[PDB]
């Protein structure tokens, strides 16, 4: 796949790879990604030594974020290797007292109680045949008044685009068949309903809904400002061509969030 030495040009050092949340106009990337974690996670009402569990934790920053400020015990459960050393790493670095671990494993296979769940953009990799097994595994593993913050992309159909004011073109069509070909997410997003109706069935109550459309927009435009100015450097680590297909990926991608044809939201969801 692609390299953690590519990613590191165009991430913060959070590692963060999902939508940042500018909560104040002049954040860096960086404030901005911890500003989305603390977003997601003062939602969750953490006490000092519960313990989180991080559903698809990528390189560890939110990890490293939830022991670092929320003093809590944290599990993070992901399929990437590249994720799971860096995580695994990062997490031995921390001195804390509390149990800091990460797991090369699926939610799938993960049956341990924890007292909240959170999980950032790791919805979309899941077969939409899971989708109601995913909130009902979240659920069993709750506690009575657990909480988990599902933080995920959606998309839209034609029908609701159309009454909002939004036509998907014909360059949408190629982007989309783009992204499902290559190495990127958004080929198989699932819609609200997918998120909303099954997390009800297994029993969740959705307390708030927050959209995040236009963070994202701002958070591709910085990744991709950020590669352009690595450009030597990501084509000696990968190719031009895979340099200009990041690129292609990261603007596009922005271009759609502006525009409004997908969106991504933190899905507050309680028992
Ligand atoms: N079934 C599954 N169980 C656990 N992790 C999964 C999963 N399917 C995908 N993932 C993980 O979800 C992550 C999606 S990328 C998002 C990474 C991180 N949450 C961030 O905010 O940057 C990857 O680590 C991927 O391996």
């Amino acid at each position: 796949d692609i390299s953690d030495d590519f990613f590191a040009l165009f991430l913060d050092p959070t590692w963060v790879y999902t939508c940042a949340y500018f909560e104040r106009d002049d954040m860096t990337l960086e404030e901005a990604q911890l500003a989305k974690v603390d977003l997601a996670l003062d939602k969750l009402n953490l006490e000092p030594g519960m313990t989180l569990l991080d559903v698809g934790c990528g390189w560890g920053g939110a990890l490293v974020r939830a022991v670092e400020k929320y003093d809590v015990n944290v599990i993070g459960l992901t399929l990437s290797r590249n994720h799971y050393e860096r995580s695994k790493d990062r997490l031995a670095a921390i001195g804390t007292q509390r149990r800091a671990e990460a797991r090369l494993q699926g939610w799938e296979e993960f049956e341990e109680n924890v007292d909240r769940i959170v999980s950032f953009e790791a919805f979309d990799a899941f077969k939409k045949e899971r989708y109601l097994t995913f909130f009902e595994r979240s659920y069993d593993i709750l506690p009575d008044d657990g909480r988990m913050l599902l933080h995920s992309l959606f998309t839209y159909d034609r029908r609701w685009l159309h009454e909002q004011g939004i036509a998907l073109t014909m360059s949408d069509l190629r982007f989309l068949k783009f992204l499902r070909e290559s190495i990127f997410p958004g080929g198989e997003l699932p819609s609200e309903p997918d998120i909303v109706d099954n997390a009800q069935a297994a029993g969740f109550t959705i307390e708030h809904v927050q959209l995040l459309q236009q963070h994202y927009a701002r958070t591709l435009d910085a990744w991709a400002a950020n590669l352009q100015a690595a450009r030597e450097r990501a084509i000696a680590v990968q190719s031009e061509e895979v340099y200009n297909n990041f690129m292609h990926y990261l603007t596009g991608c922005a271009e759609r969030f502006r525009r409004g044809l997908i969106n991504v939201a933190q899905f507050t969801m309680t028992k």
